[PDB]
């Protein structure tokens, strides 16, 4: 099952390695740059997960209620090879009526793209049907390998959505949650 | 399709991304490091296949005749949100007897440490046999993918190989050599 693979390349390959140092990449960011993730909201990652697929590049064009402030201190490994390979985040001011109403770390579930790809290609197949039903199961699959790992709840939250809708809206009542 | 889905990953989140961009790094890093990709086989990003799944971080342990020398410029984009994505590889000399034999781009293809574990899981399941056959439909649908990028043939090699289990010999290194020597 692609979703499963698509699922455990996301954990494997990404979040069983990123969200051990969070915090710590956290800490170090609020002495570089005068505590702006002091809340609970804000130590945490949040990750976009539309099931339409449909993924933008740049977040700012997208939601101009999003606007982006920093990055995360840069996390280097040796991976497969790759000599310090780079893992990078990026964190974001979110607006309400212009104001700026909270911050947090952001990004979209990149593997959606490679999802949207197959399923337009030519012998491949899928439908928007089939695609939806591959991300929701995507999803699913990820939420489940997740819980054995407790390390996720403190560090990241998903936040899953189709569009039959405010991004910067509903990224803010993540972070008003906590 | 776990393999079908690994191989439009490895294509459209990194091979799709970073093989138009290889060239230009490539030249950079021989004006900063006196010309060391002189040959058109060192100027390739050569990516290896253990049809075993067994990768490993660090290849100068695997095969000692495989010795780091530097990286490559770094390449970053926009992805997804985050922003400037890091895209970076790292250059190999190849030894032979402590003598300098070829020097290259070299890594593994990262997804294969994604099946492993996959079989490894006790629900994910699947066994030692199920892996294999998925090792080899990835490459198998890598490659087909691939046909319709003219591009990658000039910029990227994969060498796909199996580990003996039998006691045959099988070089690392030696095999990193002939397909440079194309
Ligand atoms: N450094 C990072 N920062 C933010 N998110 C990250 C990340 N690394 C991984 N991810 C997430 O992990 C997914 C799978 O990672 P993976 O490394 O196993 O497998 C990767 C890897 O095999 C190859 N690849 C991708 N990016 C690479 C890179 N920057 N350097 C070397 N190889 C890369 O592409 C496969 C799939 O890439 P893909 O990006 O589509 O999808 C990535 C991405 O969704």
């Amino acid at each position: 099952n692609v979703a499963h693979g698509l699922a455990w390349s996301y954990y494997i390959g990404y979040l069983r390695l990123i969200l051990p140092g969070l915090q710590a990449r956290i800490r170090m960011f609020n002495q570089l740059h005068n505590n702006m993730l002091s809340g609970a909201g804000s130590r945490r990652l949040y990750i976009l997960f539309p099931l339409d697929c449909g993924v933008p590049d740049n977040l700012s064009v997208v939601d101009p209620n999003i606007r982006f402030r920093d990055m995360l201190p840069q996390q280097n490994i040796d991976r497969a090879g790759i000599k310090n390979r780079v893992y990078s985040n990026s964190v974001y001011e979110i607006l309400e009526n212009g104001q700026p109403a909270g911050v947090c770390i952001l990004e979209y579930a990149t593997p959606l793209q490679t999802l949207f790809a197959m399923s337009q290609d030519a012998k491949a197949g899928f439908s928007r049907e089939d695609r939806l039903e591959q991300a929701k199961l995507f999803c699913r699959t990820l939420e489940e390998i997740l819980e054995d790992v407790p390390e996720s709840r403190n560090n990241c939250r998903l936040i899953v959505y189709q569009e039959p809708f405010s991004l910067s809206q509903e990224v803010l009542r993540h972070i008003r949650q906590e």
